């Protein structure tokens, strides 16, 4: 992986800054940009705007070919090259920022798409003999960040029910992505909305300086 | 009242049978067919073929709009009209069937998009000041049909990820649906297919006749 981070944007408002956890992720990069190295660049994906190939028909057709040697289509050409683009995008970065709301306790539709696309035997994974194994082996980092409705850290229902977290954690380190964080922007629905706001700014901060490995200090 | 049993085919493939979950469908709807009563209406909803609006920028504005009294875009009217569609006709059945493959670990994308159109506030289930509580706690069965390449029931590693059945289950748990079953056609990827698909016929037949409250025994 290169001196790349790599956004990974799953809010279906993409860009709109009223998004809580759109308005943390803005703070946090404002916050990560004054940090990190000049080797260091930026990309981002933004799933509800960009393309993402959702596995339909098509795709199983392509990907049925390409293990036979078969020619493709030209359909099926122009969707896994599209799909070979984010998944060459994805391996380059060693650094990860997932942006989502927490809706229906599980990741985004789109989310479940983009994992479609970089969750592929030989590029980022591959099968064995006891099961498989992760192919990303070699420290790169995850930093979720996450605004819900409800409080999901009392170690209730809702704590067993946060599918986002316990699936993307649980992926990323298949693939060997070991090094997980996730700032919660929890409890919307219930907490004041600057007392949110400030929390998880505060967080980000910290996820920032780590992140760049750097320390920020200032006098009172 | 009227029966219903609504079909959730989760498939990218919809109806193509080379797909082992489908096989297994197809099987348990034969049997099941076959001991129903005439009150009892199927229906099936294709989540790769028919239209399951997915949460976009557009329905999110519909609902904020809806939450205020202000009138909807002629294209907020659409996608919500069909959002309510689907709500509809899942809360008018009393016995689910959802069919799918396992990829990556989870629910397939589309069959995302279809719990975002079915739990609706103040429809499937209600905000307290405790918490949530489901509202459709009414003796509802659901049978879950899931192919899968390894196999889940080692309480390995695979049982720790597999959050297709973790998550649908926890969902209509919540719901109010606890009557439920899930079928795995596992181990494609290892096991002799003809095995799998014996032993996934069986259990499905079994179903069938849980479900139908018809035992017929040979
Ligand atoms: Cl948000
Ligand atoms: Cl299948
Ligand atoms: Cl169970």
């Amino acid at each position: 992986a290169m001196n790349k981070t790599l956004i990974i944007n799953a809010h279906p408002k993409v860009d709109d800054t009223s998004s809580v956890s759109i308005k943390v992720f803005k703070h946090f990069l404002e916050s990560y940009k004054e940090l990190i190295s000049n080797n260091e660049t930026i990309e981002q994906i933004n799933l509800y705007d960009d393309v993402v190939p959702m596995i339909d028909k098509t795709v199983l057709s392509a990907w049925e070919k390409q293990g036979n040697g078969q020619e493709l289509t030209r359909e099926e050409q122009k969707v896994t090259e599209r799909m070979s683009e984010i998944l060459q995008q994805f391996k380059s970065a060693n650094t990860y920022v997932i942006v989502l709301p927490l809706h229906n306790f599980n990741i985004p539709s789109k989310l479940k798409d983009y994992m479609d696309n970089i969750m592929i035997a030989r590029e980022t994974f591959k099968y064995t003999e006891t099961g498989s194994v992760g192919l990303l082996k070699d420290g790169r980092r995850m930093l979720v960040i996450q605004a819900s409705g409800g409080i999901y850290t009392n170690d209730d229902w809702y704590t067993d029910v946060e599918y986002s977290h316990k699936y993307l954690k649980a992926m990323f380190n298949f693939l060997g992505i070991e090094d997980y964080q996730i700032v919660r922007a929890q409890g919307t629905a219930v907490l004041d909305p600057t007392e949110v706001l400030q929390n998880a700014y505060k967080e980000v901060e910290e996820a920032a300086s780590r992140l760049a490995n750097k320390y920020i200090f200032s006098l009172e």
